[PDB]
């Protein structure tokens, strides 16, 4: 059982994603490219089919508040993992 | 059972076991003040009563190699951890 954190770096990591999820180039920052395409397979992960972005966007949501993520200002769809002792602790428990 | 690098973390977190081990207030720094106590307390965590700096070193030794930490160049005592996504990564699975 994955957290969406972690599914989104395994996706991350295979730059065959990369038409719909990316790593920007710019430290942890990343782009939800298509989505609604992140959600479908977050949703094939979880066995939740009626998963949408909706959804995964209010759990982007929970990560900014344990601090794990930041939302990039100016962008819809452009978020960066964070890099201090609350995101690490976060991510560790 | 926690790993070595979660246990770090969470000595880290809490300010009571600063005079040990602490945050440089340097990025992802950190420094072991009294290197033979977090040995000694690592020893106590996983029931190795035998536990040393010198085993201790060996293991952080296999996080380089995992890529999740690193041994600040120049530093007997201080490390940091990895701002990357294959140390996100590696943390993650």
């Amino acid at each position: 059982s994955l957290q969406l954190w972690q599914f989104l770096v395994a996706l991350l990591d295979d730059p065959s994603n990369s038409h719909f999820i990316a790593w920007t180039g710019r430290g942890m920052e990343f782009k939800l490219i298509e989505p609604e395409e992140v959600a479908r397979r977050w949703g094939i992960q979880k066995n939740r089919p009626a998963m949408n972005y909706d959804k995964l966007s209010r759990s982007l949501r929970y990560y900014y508040e344990k601090g794990i993520m930041q939302k990039v200002a100016g962008e819809r769809y452009v978020y960066k993992f964070v890099c201090d002792p609350e995101a690490l602790f976060s991510m560790a428990f």
